[PDB]
């Protein structure tokens, strides 16, 4: 519809997949806030339109019509008012900074040194599903009490999730182009639902500290449990993204610190920077990429573009994070960047809630890989591809290792 922008209509969602960076470069430039037809909606690209939208007192919560439809009603990141808050209290004690420090040490660290001494003597790895993928869900999936699902089965689940809940494009009538791409997230649901129900079934007679054992009884008069099928799209979008981001931000970090190999002997010979070269490789390529969005709630205008009421707009939070408004050179890794506010956790009062979890997870697991590896280099003979447009991060990433 706008004139100027006709080249969105050429823009495919497999370019936006393989390298949204190049179009987003130019989104930033040109319309900060765009109709991009292939996905069907409006998409915020800069800093500051992300951050106007997500804390916007005209916006709320909405889940884009693929995550809608992969996790259905009421999954947290999508619902507003009352439900929200109660999702919110739900799932808010076992995130809670106080509560993290008593226990996330004895949780990751075993974990992470048990996935290292099945390779850590090999001279070569593919660290993405042989460490940061598995220490990630098997971080989460303890916590949660899924500790009987294996980190293959948490890993499926959460690969099926993402390219559901993703599956955006649309044709030019706004319906999906690939309706056949929803069927392994209905298998997935299936499959957690056949794991998922008899432990929510012994759960809710026997509870323990499981955090969805808490999440069926807390707060809840007495004998009463949550209802499963009011918490179950809360468990999707831990079995997706909570699951998946831990890890897609440890490799991303990694692959940062490869390309500036005297960045990751520095790391490597002071650990204590661990925390700055995670935070500069989530801001470097953001693992919720554009997963959630709002919606107007009256008529507003962001970025000189008079919206409607019932306006969906995207948060390409992995595009803001490039913006040059803020950042000089932001497409390339460097610890020693002047540390800034960055939207890889979003804002607002959908913003993350488990960011100080997260940031423990990699954390750790990054401290336990360095020191059981001092020496790790990346295998040059391999290239690291990034793939994905609403959750991105590294397909693998191939090192080796004087032994
Ligand atoms: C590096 C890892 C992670 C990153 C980059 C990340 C990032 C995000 C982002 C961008 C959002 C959407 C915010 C918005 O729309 O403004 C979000 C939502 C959320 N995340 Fe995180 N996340 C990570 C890990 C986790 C983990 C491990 C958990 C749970 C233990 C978690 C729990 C949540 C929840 C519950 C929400 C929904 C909040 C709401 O809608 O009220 N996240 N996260
Ligand atoms: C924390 O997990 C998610 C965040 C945003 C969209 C989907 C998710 O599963």
């Amino acid at each position: 519809e706008r004139p100027d922008l006709a080249w969105l209509d050429e823009v495919t969602m497999t370019q936006l997949e393989r390298n949204p960076y190049e179009v987003y470069e130019r989104l930033r430039a040109e319309a900060p806030l765009a109709f991009v037809p292939v996905l069907g909606s409006y998409v915020a690209s800069t800093a500051e339109v992300c951050r106007e939208v997500a804390t916007s007192p005209d916006f709320e919560a909405v889940i884009t019509p693929a995550g809608g439809r992969t996790f259905g009603h009421p999954a947290i990141i999508g619902v507003n008012g009352d439900i929200h808050a109660d999702l919110r209290s739900m799932v808010e004690p076992a995130l809670q900074p106080a509560e993290v420090d008593r226990w996330i040490d004895d949780l990751v660290r075993p974990i992470a040194r048990r996935y290292l001494e099945r390779f850590e003597n090999d001279g070569h790895a593919e660290l993405v599903a042989q460490y940061c993928e598995p220490v990630s869900v098997r971080s989460l999936g303890d916590l949660l009490g899924l500790q009987e699902v294996d980190s293959d089965k948490l890993r499926e689940w959460f690969a099926k999730l993402n390219r559901s809940f993703t599956n955006a494009a649309v044709d030019e009538n706004g319906e999906f182009a690939n309706p056949e791409g929803f069927a392994e997230g209905d298998q997935a649901k299936a499959e957690i639902r056949a794991v998922v129900d008899p432990l929510i079934d012994k759960w809710i007679e026997h509870p323990d500290d499981s955090a969805i054992s808490h999440w069926l009884h807390d707060g809840m008069p007495p004998g009463q449990t949550r209802d499963r099928e009011y918490i179950y799209p809360t468990i999707y979008v831990y079995l997706l993204g909570a699951m998946q981001e831990p890890g897609h931000g440890m490799a991303s970090t990694l692959v940062g610190l490869f390309s500036r190999p005297e960045q990751l002997e520095e790391v490597v010979d002071d650990p204590t920077l661990i925390p700055r070269a995670i935070a500069e490789g989530l801001r470097w390529t953001s693992p919720i990429w554009s997963a959630s969005a709002r919606i107007s709630t009256k008529p507003v205008t962001i970025a000189g573009v008079d919206l409607p009421a019932g306006t969906p707009v995207m948060l390409s939070y992995g595009s803001a994070n490039h913006d040059t408004g803020k950042y000089e050179a932001p497409s390339q890794y460097d610890l020693h960047r002047p540390p800034l506010p960055h939207l890889a956790f979003g804002a607002g009062n959908h913003a993350c809630a488990g960011i100080y979890f997260a940031n423990h997870v990699m954390r750790i697991a990054l401290e336990e890989l360095f020191e059981a590896i001092p020496n790790l280099e990346r295998d040059t003979r391999e290239g690291v591809e990034f793939w994905g447009w609403g959750f991105r991060g590294p397909t693998s990433l191939h090192v080796t290792w004087e032994v």
